[PDB]
């Protein structure tokens, strides 16, 4: 059914620009994923009929929330897409697969609620994954949805080259929990500087992995403006939307989660870009260069952001 698609030519070039934008092309979507695949991993690392198979049942476990759904997936796929593309040498035939794929899975059937609140009012979720909560259930997800009649798009794999790509993919949807960015980023710049930092060393590897898999997972900074501004209410809808049943429990929510303090949004962002998203793109453009033109992105809608608080 998706199969006979081919991307229109106007996009070939658009697509790899890290500042691109899938917004105007939904029904496209799951094209430009197999197009990011075919162009990486080439034509013949899936069968076409499993590939399509699996990412339609991928895009159906995606629910109707405002930010954690289908078009953000496809957004850091996209991302990952593109750091791959420019740092083709330094990553493995199968992490280009899995950092592929995993993007694409990483939150899979989210609810749009945190961890916090999974985890405060005793989720049967928080009571199985203790930490990492969301980040966990998505990988399982992307377990059984490769378990499901003619899905396994890796069983082509060794045994052994198999258990390989389940250990990325889970390592890079645990390290979207961005409980673990901050330790993982703080760690990660200090082995650059102190000079220990080597590809080589395999725990070195995937904590490279982890931050770029932050740095997709927070990508939508780096668009163009009218992109940013228009993704930023997708966040607070859901956060807003969360505080909302606390409240209808008794309980009052964080000023995030707090549809009354909105007046604060661009106060929220701002801090966000500094505490999170900029320190995030610095490591990342540092240890993979290429990469910089998010870095400039984010710092672009940083000064946004300014002009807004201050009103310009
Ligand atoms: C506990 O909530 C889950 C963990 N968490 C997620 C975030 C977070 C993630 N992603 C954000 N993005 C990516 C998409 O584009 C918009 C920014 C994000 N923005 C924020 C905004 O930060 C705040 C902080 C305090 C605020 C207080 C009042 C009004 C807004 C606020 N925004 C938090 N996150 C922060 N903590
Ligand atoms: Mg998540
Ligand atoms: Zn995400």
């Amino acid at each position: 059914g998706l199969m006979q698609f081919t991307l229109p030519v106007r996009l070939c070039k658009e697509i790899e620009l890290f500042h691109f934008d899938i917004g105007p092309f939904e029904n496209m979507w799951p094209g430009i994923f197999v197009y990011m695949v075919h162009r990486s991993c080439g034509t013949s690392c899936f069968e076409l009929e499993k590939l399509c198979r699996f990412i339609m049942s991928v895009k159906k476990n995606y629910r109707r929330v405002p930010y954690h759904n289908w078009k953000h997936a496809v957004t850091v796929a996209h991302c990952m897409y593109a750091i791959l593309q420019n740092n083709h040498t330094l990553f493995t035939d199968l992490e280009r697969k899995g950092l592929l794929i995993a993007c694409l899975c990483h939150d899979l059937d989210h609810r749009g609620f945190s961890n916090s609140y999974l985890q405060k009012f005793d989720h049967p979720l928080a009571a199985l994954y203790s930490t990492s909560t969301m980040e966990q259930h998505h990988f399982s997800q992307t377990v059984s949805i490769l378990q499901l009649e003619g899905h396994n798009i890796f069983s082509t794999l060794s045994s052994s080259e198999y258990e390989q790509v389940l250990e990325i993919i889970r390592k890079a949807i645990i390290a979207t929990d961005l409980a673990l960015y901050f330790g993982n980023r703080k760690q990660l710049e200090e082995m650059y500087q102190t000079g220990s930092l080597n590809l080589n060393n395999q725990s070195h590897r995937d904590r490279v992995i982890s931050l770029m898999m932050t740095a997709c997972d927070l990508c939508s900074v780096t668009k163009l403006w009218p992109v940013t501004k228009l993704t930023a209410n997708d966040i607070y809808a859901e956060f807003w939307a969360e505080g909302d049943e606390m409240k209808k429990l008794g309980i009052q929510p964080i000023p995030m989660m707090d549809r009354d303090k909105k007046d604060e949004v661009p106060q929220g962002q701002l801090g966000f870009y500094n505490a999170v998203a900029i320190p995030c793109y610095t490591t990342l453009t540092q240890i993979l260069p290429p990469t910089e033109p998010l870095l400039k992105a984010c710092r672009d809608n940083l000064s946004q952001w300014e002009k807004v608080i201050r009103g310009e």
